[PDB]
């Protein structure tokens, strides 16, 4: 079997996950097949030309966050001619390694202390396509300036992506090669852009001028901004030539006025960027906007002016033009209320989709608005002030995260409105009237502690998803949300402030009131008592997540109250008793789990015992997970109490002992996880078959191992069985004896 | 030294704290000065008259939870002739331990399987005041009626406490001692009291006859009701006898009626227990009232009426009568609005101190009521919904917990109003006008989202402790909290909502005005970013706790602006910087903290280095806790790097090696903790000294010991250093070889 790397064929390819496994050398034992090295994330300190010697399938290596700087000899990686993308990210590097080989398309040296482009280094690496040198020097870091040797991008006659970002440049370099189509230069100190650097990029797609003459208030970095807070100078003719412009970024480049005549030649400019500017009048008239009749995104997020929280937020009659346009993000621009005629410059366009106005302070809203639009999909209002209607990740955006603004499983049911983060503490009867119709609705962390009663959202009744997740929600109607008859997913995690309180009364019977009710999540709200209906029923619930509850008070021995709680869950398939603190689970308990159950969950609970004979009770179930309790031992019979289990996982036990035939006729199982138990030995009866099973993945990782010749019979077991894969083999160690100890058992 | 027990002298007695150790059985080398033996949460599952012979000094024996039943000899402890206390709970025991010693003057077998009380277990133990037999047959537990055999307390003629509390008894068992001042009687299924129960107690002082008929809606345990949810029956002359009563308890007794005539011969009653009954209307006309002058407590809390939410609550005049009322507790009686008039007849007391309206859901209150109130200390109206002004511990209280109703730090200040767990959202000019002068006040839940500014808290300006935990604050003002010019406790923890928002201007210049804040709390807020001033800054303030903050993002290496920011706390002693993920403090960040620091914690963060260095820099540093860190090793210069260090912590990090040297010259060092780290040895060079310095306690349980010769130096040192205590030798364990493995290291 492969030591030290875990191989995995990727079509075309096959990949040495070799990361993060304390390797204080390059490995002299990877697969002569192998294609991708990964070995970031380790102690390597030093490669030379003996490094990967014979190794010419090697088309990929990543040696990012290398010791864990990297040494790298001139030419140690020269004679792999098939090596293509070499990866030396956060490396401490001083200067660009010598003698790499000519055949590289991609090099990366995001990270690191070189702060020299020369020939010398990249001249000859004429297939170059892909070049990151961003992230050199930056904010306080002590550093130099980057010299960028004249000419030295111009034999890069196949140069698609250049990134100098995160350097202090100064000036564009000249001499760029014509076969550019991505230049990012954010926050380079470039603070006049003239005609001539950009000249010959006539193929240029993508140009990245953020964070030259940056907004430096409140900044979350060492910010500086050009003199007296000045914009950066864009000469009048600057982009005339960039015909095949499609993303522009200038964020945070001080703008207060926006030359329309810059977009005369960028007839398919479809993403501009403009967050962190000073743009509230162009906001307001805008003749720039005239000149984007195909752009798709426009961020103008926080251009707010200092000190001022106008009453309504101002759009200029020309956003009409912006036809094309799919999303529109205006976070922090600040304003008291948005009315129906502030957004009538949006409502004529065609496939406006999403529309973004997260923290603006927002107070009301005239919900009519939105039934308005042609296609709209996402209003995404989070983190506002709205109340009863009356270090850096180099490789991610550094202004605005690129996650989904509303969860994709709750946004794929249709309409979604996302008022997450705000005040709506009470839905009072009118609080959703003229909304249009919405499918999927975020009221998250609203401080909602109402008593839901079957009619707050009858004014939306087709939500398919509702999210009312970190509220305090006091659970005291029967008919509680039953006014949303196709309800599906409703998310109740974190609403645990009236749960907890035993005095009060708690009633979960609307749970059968749905007909469609697929997903229940009442994680974390230390449900402990319930008022007279003491179980959860629902013939449509498929899965109930009931993680961070207290079923150790709910099935104490001496309460047979709640001994059936989801016995009614007569579809259920998928059960999350996780968090629970546990010690053990009634008999009469664990057999009124619904027998349609194929996935349970009972990890990170304390669990000393398992009745393992239960099992014949469940036919279908396929995965067991009882991860993070404190078992002390294994049944010898699991054979005979089911033929479905597939996955059973223990991890984080007390099991000191594999039992004699364990896994000799549990056909099914596929995959048992006994890592980070206390097992000193392996018998090779507990793991030995006397039939073909499905076993396929065996992790044994942290266990205690007693390397005596004690040991042997394991060895020899994984010898003769490989196709049974153990992860991560340089963990399963010898604690004992000393001279054994820290060493893999594999040796 | 002592194994397995840790000797500790407390005034005339030595204990044996030999709990939760894993033991087997009883140990055979118990000291022979020992005079209290704690054995609790242990594995014994037999002791013999073998078990404690010799060790005849032993006056207490605490078997409590074991196994964790108990099989336990007829006359096991007989010849143990100064035995006084033995306590048996939660054995599993079958009956009374036959052939106790005589000498026995207290008895706890709580949670055991006892239903028989016979002549045969106690008529001998004459010398017993305290008995305990509570909690053997309760709830849904199977198990029998308790038959208590006939006069089998009468020989008990010194018998001070009987409880039998959670038994199934019926009745009220005859021939009881005349010697009883506590009987505790509560869930015991006695539904009649009749005149002859308590006929000869004259020297009672506590009864307690709670949970009998009991109130079962909505009730967090298995609660069978009387027929037709009927009272209590007492008779009128049930307690003509009980002149001495001094505590009485009636709660969950379903009572609707109280006859005035049953405190008739209670002249000095104390504390009256009626919560949980059906006591709405005698408390608005409460004859019973006038018959408690010497009354101290009160409890009427949860006798709400079902289905009823009146406007106001209905006090009878005839409270005016409990002129030595100190404390009232009216949770749970549900009510919209607190007016003036309704607490009129509360006003008159003179020594009313304490007031609790928890539970109620009052949405308003008149404030100016509190200020006509003799002597009121404590206002508790935590958990209402009041808006902007326009499993069983059987050792605890069953029915409400015994706990301070306010925290007594903030207590002992002054006038204590508690508004935790309400709704006000927003803190208008007229919120407080007609408060009285308020000195500890708890704002702690309020889903309080407003940016304070200097003026919220004008009409109670002398607040001392303010609690503002778990909102969602907006610290946007340099002014907030300034006009309480005399604070000297904040606690801002939980207030993460604005810190985690970059875009969002965060202000904390406010800390410098206050001249007399000692300590603040700023805990679990994601705090890494702040405008304009960067510096926390105060004259007088002594403790901060920062940890739950991002110090990690504060004190990143590529920015210099947060190295300053606890160094203007010029007056800190204490400083928490736990819970921050800090993988290293950059050198100019460490010695920028406050010279004057006595005790500083980075404990729970990801430290993988610490430069001892720096300690230079802080003479009167005593207490320095890294635990829970990477730590890989340690200096072996740490006496001169200080003459201060009293406490160093470094638990639960990944030291392997121990330098020789290292605590032979740092004199002052008394307490190090080196326990859960990975040294596999202790060379005698290590712990050695050539002088005498102060080291007294040594914690190295939890570390990988190889158990070879090498091992033999470390346990000589231990038997030539027996001033230097080493706490849990049961946990000091053997990780290899094999043979010694799991054994104790001193054997
Ligand atoms: C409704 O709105 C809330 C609040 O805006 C959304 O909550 C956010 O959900 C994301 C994705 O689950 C959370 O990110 C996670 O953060 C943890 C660390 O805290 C990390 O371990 C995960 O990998 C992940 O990145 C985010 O923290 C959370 N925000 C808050 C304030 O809770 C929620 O997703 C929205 N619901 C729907 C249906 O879109
Ligand atoms: C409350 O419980 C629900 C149900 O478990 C949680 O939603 C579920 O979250 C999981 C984990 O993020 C989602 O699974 C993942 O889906 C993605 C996309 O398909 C996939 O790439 C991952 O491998 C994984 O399968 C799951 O789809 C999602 N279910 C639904 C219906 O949304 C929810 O996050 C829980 N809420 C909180 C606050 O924890
Ligand atoms: C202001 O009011 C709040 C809310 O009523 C008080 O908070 C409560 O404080 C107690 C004592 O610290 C907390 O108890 C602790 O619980 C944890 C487990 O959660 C346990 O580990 C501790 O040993 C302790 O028992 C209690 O949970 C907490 N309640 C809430 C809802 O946070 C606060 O103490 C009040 N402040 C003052 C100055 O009195
Ligand atoms: C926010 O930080 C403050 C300051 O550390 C916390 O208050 C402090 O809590 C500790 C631990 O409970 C108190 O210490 C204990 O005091 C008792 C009584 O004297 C003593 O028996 C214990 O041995 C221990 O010393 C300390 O007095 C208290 N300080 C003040 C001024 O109240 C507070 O609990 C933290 N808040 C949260 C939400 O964690
Ligand atoms: C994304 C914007 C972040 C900041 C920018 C402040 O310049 N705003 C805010 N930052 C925080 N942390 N909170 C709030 C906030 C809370 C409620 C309502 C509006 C709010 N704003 C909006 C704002 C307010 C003001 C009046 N505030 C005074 C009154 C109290 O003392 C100060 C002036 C300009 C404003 O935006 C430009 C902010
Ligand atoms: C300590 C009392 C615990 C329970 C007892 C209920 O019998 N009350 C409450 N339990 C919970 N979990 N919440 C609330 C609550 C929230 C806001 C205002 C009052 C509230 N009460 C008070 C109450 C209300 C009603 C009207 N509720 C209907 C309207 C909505 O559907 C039901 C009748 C009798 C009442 O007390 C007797 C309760
Ligand atoms: C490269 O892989 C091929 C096919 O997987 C194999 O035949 C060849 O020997 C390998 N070459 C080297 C140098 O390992
Ligand atoms: C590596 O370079 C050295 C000279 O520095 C040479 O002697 C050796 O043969 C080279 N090894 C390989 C595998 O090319
Ligand atoms: C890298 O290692 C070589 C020896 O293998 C040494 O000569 C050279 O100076 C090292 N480079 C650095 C930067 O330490
Ligand atoms: C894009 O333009 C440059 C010259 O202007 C050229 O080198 C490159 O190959 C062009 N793209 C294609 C696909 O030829
Ligand atoms: C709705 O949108 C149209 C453009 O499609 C606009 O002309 C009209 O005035 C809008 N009406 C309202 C009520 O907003
Ligand atoms: C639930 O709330 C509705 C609407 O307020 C009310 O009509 C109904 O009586 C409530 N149900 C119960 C059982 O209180
Ligand atoms: C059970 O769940 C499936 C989806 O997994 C659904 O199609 C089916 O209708 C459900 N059964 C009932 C009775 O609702
Ligand atoms: C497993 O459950 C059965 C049936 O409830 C019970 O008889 C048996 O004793 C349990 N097994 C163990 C090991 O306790
Ligand atoms: C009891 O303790 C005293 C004084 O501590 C000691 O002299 C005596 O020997 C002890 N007796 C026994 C039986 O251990
Ligand atoms: C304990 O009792 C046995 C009889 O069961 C007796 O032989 C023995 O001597 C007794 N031991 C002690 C120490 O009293
Ligand atoms: C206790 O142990 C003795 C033997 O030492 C045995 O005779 C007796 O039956 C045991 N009691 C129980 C309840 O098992
Ligand atoms: C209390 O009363 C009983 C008899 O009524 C008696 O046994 C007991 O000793 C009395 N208290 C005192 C201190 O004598
Ligand atoms: C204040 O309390 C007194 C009794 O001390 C009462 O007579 C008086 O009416 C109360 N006044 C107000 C305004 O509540
Ligand atoms: C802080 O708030 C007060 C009161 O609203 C206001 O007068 C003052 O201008 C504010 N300070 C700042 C710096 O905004
Ligand atoms: C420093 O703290 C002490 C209390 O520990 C206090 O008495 C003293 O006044 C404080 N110093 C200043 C300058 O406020
Ligand atoms: C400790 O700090 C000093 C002064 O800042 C620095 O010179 C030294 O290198 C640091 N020690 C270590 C081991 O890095
Ligand atoms: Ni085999
Ligand atoms: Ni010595």
């Amino acid at each position: 079997r492969s030591y030290p790397c875990d191989e995995k064929k990727q079509n075309d390819s096959v990949i040495a996950e070799c990361s993060n496994r304390r390797l204080q050398e390059v490995p002299q034992t990877v697969g002569k097949y192998v294609t991708e090295l990964d070995l970031s994330d380790n102690f390597i300190t030093h490669i030379t030309n003996e490094s990967f010697q014979g190794l010419q399938n090697l088309t990929k290596i990543n040696l990012n966050h290398n010791p864990n700087g990297l040494n790298i000899t001139d030419g140690a990686f020269l004679n792999l001619k098939n090596l293509r993308e070499l990866l030396l990210e956060d490396n401490q590097l001083p200067q660009i390694p010598s003698g790499l080989p000519e055949s590289l398309t991609e090099l990366s040296l995001i990270q690191n202390n070189i702060y020299n482009i020369t020939k010398e280094g990249i001249s000859r690496l004429i297939n170059l396509k892909n070049l990151y040198l961003a992230w050199n020097c930056y904010f306080n870091k002590v550093c130099e300036k980057t010299n960028i040797e004249d000419g030295v991008f111009e034999t890069l006659t196949n140069l698609e992506l250049l990134s100098l970002s995160f350097n202090s440049l100064s000036h564009v370099p000249p001499k760029l090669p014509s076969s550019l189509r991505k230049l990012f230069l954010s926050n380079t100190q470039i603070k006049y852009i003239s005609e001539e650097d950009f000249k010959g990029l006539i193929n240029l797609t993508l140009l990245d001028l953020s964070g030259n003459c940056p907004r430096c208030f409140n900044a979350p970095f060492p910010c500086v901004p050009c003199d007296g807070g000045a914009s950066i100078n864009i000469d009048r003719f600057a982009f005339q030539n960039l015909t095949q412009l499609r993303y522009l970024n200038l964020s945070s480049t001080s703008l207060r006025k926006i030359n329309a005549a810059w977009f005369k030649n960028m007839p398919h400019l479809k993403v501009l960027d403009l967050e962190f500017n000073y743009l509230v009048g162009e906001i307001a008239s805008g003749a720039f906007l005239t000149m984007l009749p195909r752009l798709e995104i426009l961020d103008l997020s926080f251009n707010y002016i200092k000190g001022s929280y106008p009453q309504h937020i101002n759009i200029s009659r020309n956003f009409s033009k912006l036809l094309s346009l799919r999303a529109l993000h205006l976070r922090g621009y600040v304003f008291q209320e948005l009315r129906e005629d502030d957004f009538q410059p949006l409502m004529q366009l065609p496939n406006l989709s999403t529309i973004n106005l997260g923290i603006n302070f927002i107070k009301q809203i005239d919900f009519k608005l939105f039934q308005n639009f042609s296609n709209l999909e996402i209003i995404y209002l989070s983190e506002n002030r709205i109340s009863p209607l009356v270090e850096f990740d180099p490789h991610s955006n550094f202004y605005h995260f690129t996650r989904p603004l509303i969860k994709p499983q709750c946004a794929a049911y249709g309409k979604a409105l996302d008022l997450s983060l705000n005040s709506i503490f009470f839905i009072g009867p009118n609080q959703f009237e003229n909304l249009p119709d919405i499918a999927c609705l975020n009221l998250s962390a609203n401080s909602n502690a109402q008593v839901l009663s079957g009619t707050e959202f009858s004014a939306i009744p087709h939500v398919k998803y509702l999210d009312l997740t970190n509220n305090r929600l006091d659970f005291d109607n029967a008919s509680a949300l039953t006014e949303l008859s196709d309800l599906e997913v409703l998310d109740l995690s974190y609403n645990s402030h009236y749960f907890r309180i035993a005095g009060v009364t708690h009633h979960l019977e609307f749970i059968q009131n749905f007909t469609n009710l697929k997903v229940l999540n009442l994680s974390h709200n230390n449900i402990y008592t319930l008022t007279d209906k003491y179980n959860l029923e629902s013939k449509s619930l498929v899965e109930l997540v009931f993680s961070g509850n207290r079923l150790d008070i709910l099935w104490n021995d001496d309460d047979n109250r709640y001994i059936s709680i989801f016995k009614g869950l007569k579809n259920l398939t998928r059960l999350d008793l996780s968090l629970n603190r546990l010690k053990h689970i009634p008999n009469e308990a664990f057999l009124n789990l619904p027998a349609s159950l194929t996935e349970l969950h009972i990890n990170d609970n304390m669990l000393k015992f398992f009745n393992w004979t239960l099992l014949q009770q469940f036919p279908r179930l396929e995965l067991l997970d009882l991860r993070g309790n404190k078992l002390l031992f294994l049944t010898d019979s699991l054979s005979d109490f089911t033929s479905s289990l597939r996955t059973l996982l223990l991890s984080h036990n007390r099991i000191s002992h594999l039992p004699s035939g364990f896994l000799s006729e549990v056909s099914s199982l596929k995959h048992l996880d006994l890592s980070s138990n206390l097992l000193k030995t392996i018998n090779k009866s507990a793991l030995e078959t006397k039939t073909t099973t499905k076993l396929s993945m065996l992790e044994l990782h942290g266990n205690p191992f007693e390397c005596t010749c004690d040991i042997g019979d394991f060895r020899r077991w994984m010898d003769e069985h490989l196709n049974v894969k153990i992860p991560r083999l340089v963990d399963v160690i010898c604690a004992s004896p000393g001279d054994q100890r820290g060493k893999s058992i594999v040796s």
